[PDB]
């Protein structure tokens, strides 16, 4: 089976004061708030096992509109991550809902048109490894960037000052369960500063990362611009009456 | 002293499901939450002691962002609203807030352009009565409108099928104290049929109504397609440090 998680901690800061209280995750986007949409793709893969991580201050919000699933047909377990470390430490709590089964990872401000279904389809089928979802943008200084070669992801560099590419790694990861063991044997501290590019470079050096270029739009939520425009792209945007309530 | 008094309660369903768990008037509206808005015109006003209206449910919430305050420089008071009744019952709780002085009344998902305070600076030279704010609208049906003959109000009617006029009455009410007379001697249950548009024809039967046109633009963010509009036209509002926090 195929499970799903949702990152949705982190503080929200680049939003203040909008996020003074309420948790990034929790702001509308389109007609639903902005995790509805990473529950919806998972759901439209059959992956109905998903895992949430949030902050122990917002854990409260999330749940009350999540609850245990029942009325998005999926099923949700949560697990708090604290203060310290950020996107890769946080993946480090899901190893035991994992197991020896494969993730799809959304980054909950993450908002997208495709489905992800294919891309999910494809990695079923890859033997082992990950599997990485592009992006052309345009400032790529912002994200993860992929230096792509003859059709072949040669690097991936986390924030670049001079990009080599225009083509963002979006916050949507496949992986198998051997993610944990690299986190898990990294260690001690040196997972506090690790970061989800070091991951993706990992699979990459062993030579068992794929990759795919998105068809429609995407776009992260996380600042007042980004959150604006996720919006606009958003507006048509409908889930059906079981998202609708209620 | 002049008083400032906002209304957000409200069930907030037409948002449904944003508004499951968060109040609307706590929603982005521009960089910041819709609330903050009414907090700012009145401060620009120098009406800085304030009641705030809100639901049982959700005044943890907007507490948690209003405070007292101090961070604002100004000064709030709560009040709890009940299940029933609406826009009209709720302003009865303010007759002791208010007491002998005037009031300026915005209901919270009201959002506008225009600085108050020479609409106050008229009303506080207004020996008695009320004053509405007109904007014209290109869909009237949707609430309150004005019917202007030879720059007087004959009559306003709430929601009318078929508008005598495109001048909608906004939700920014300035009212002298008589105002809790009329709903507090009203009544019993008729208190609960009651609404603003009834206040205000009341003024008007006395000849103490006065009005002005609204300069730039309004708009109310009680449904989806009116929170984004809010959105896009609020995008460039900034309020200082003082509210940018933190
Ligand atoms: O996803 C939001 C948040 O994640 C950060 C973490 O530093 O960036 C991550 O996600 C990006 C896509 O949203 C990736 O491009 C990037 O590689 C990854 O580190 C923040 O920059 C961002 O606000
Ligand atoms: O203000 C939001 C909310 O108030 C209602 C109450 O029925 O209408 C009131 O406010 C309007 C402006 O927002 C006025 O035009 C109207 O006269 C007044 O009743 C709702 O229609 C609206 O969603």
């Amino acid at each position: 089976a195929m499970k799903g998680i949702i990152l949705a901690g982190g503080t929200g800061s680049r939003l203040y004061p909008i996020t003074k209280v309420t948790n990034k995750h929790l702001l509308p986007v389109g007609r639903y708030p902005m995790i509805y949409h990473a529950v919806y793709k998972l759901k439209q893969c059959d992956i109905t096992d998903i895992m949430i991580i949030t902050g122990k201050e917002h854990m409260g919000d999330v749940v009350s509109f999540l609850g245990s699933g029942q009325e998005f047909g999926v099923s949700f377990t949560y697990r708090v991550q604290d203060k310290a470390g950020g996107i890769a430490q946080a993946l480090g709590l899901c190893e035991d809902f994992v197991g020896n089964d494969r993730m799809v990872v959304i980054l909950g401000d993450n908002i997208f048109s495709d489905d992800i279904r294919p891309y999910v389809e494809e990695f079923t089928n890859q033997k082992e490894g990950a599997k990485v979802l592009l992006q052309s943008v345009d400032d790529p200084e912002r994200f993860g960037v992929a230096n792509i070669q003859n059709r072949k992801i040669i690097e991936i560099e986390e924030k670049p000052k001079e990009p080599k590419s225009s083509y963002a790694v979006t916050g949507i990861y496949l992986y198998d369960s051997k993610v944990f063991s690299y986190i898990k044997e990294l260690k001690p501290s040196a997972r506090g500063e690790l970061e989800i590019t070091d991951i993706n470079n990992w699979y990459l050096k062993r030579g068992v990362l794929t990759y795919n270029e998105m068809s429609g739009w995407w776009t992260d939520a996380g600042t007042h611009v980004s959150l604006q425009r996720a919006n606009a792209l958003a507006r048509d945007i409908n889930f059906g009456k079981q998202f609708n309530g209620e």
